[PDB]
């Protein structure tokens, strides 16, 4: 499978408001993260990654070893917390977060410098995408 290690700035988004809603998250909440462009920042070392969420407001972290469930604590976002369990299909990232909320999870792929994310819960589904940042000094 890919190494995914990278920083990718935010490009765009759709239905970010069903995934919200989908997750129960209040109106007032839900208003502010639609103003927001977080980034998305990769560390993949071996099987092990850290995937990184990171905006002005809220910053939100996981880790994980790909294909080991694990309890994800998911309190600062939606109050809930989840067995979670990533695998790869093909090129994709797919994680599946058991939990109170049905089809929870989401899934990544790269398309060279760009960085997909498909998030579901319940009948939900928001696309985003992302473009790798070069380390230029
Ligand atoms: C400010 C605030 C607050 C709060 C509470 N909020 C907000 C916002 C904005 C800011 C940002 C934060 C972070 C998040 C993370 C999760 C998703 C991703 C993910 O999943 O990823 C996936 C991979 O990549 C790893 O993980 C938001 C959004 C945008 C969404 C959501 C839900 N939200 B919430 F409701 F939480």
């Amino acid at each position: 499978p890919p190494n995914l290690t990278g920083y990718y700035r935010f490009v765009s988004q759709k239905n970010m408001e069903d995934y919200l809603q989908a997750l129960n998250i209040s109106l007032a909440v839900r208003k502010i993260a639609l103003l927001l462009k977080p980034d998305k920042e990769i560390e993949h070392q071996g099987n092990h990654m850290t995937v990184r969420t990171l905006s002005t407001f809220r910053n939100y972290t996981v880790q994980f070893d790909v294909g080991v469930e694990f309890e994800e604590d998911l309190r600062s976002v939606d109050g809930r917390k989840c067995q979670t369990i990533v695998t790869w299909e093909e090129e994709h990232l797919v994680c599946v977060q058991k939990g109170e909320v049905p089809n929870r999870g989401w899934r990544h792929w790269l398309e060279g410098e760009m960085l997909y994310l498909e998030l579901t819960a319940r009948d939900a589904v928001c696309e985003q995408v992302f473009r790798k940042v070069r380390l230029v000094p």
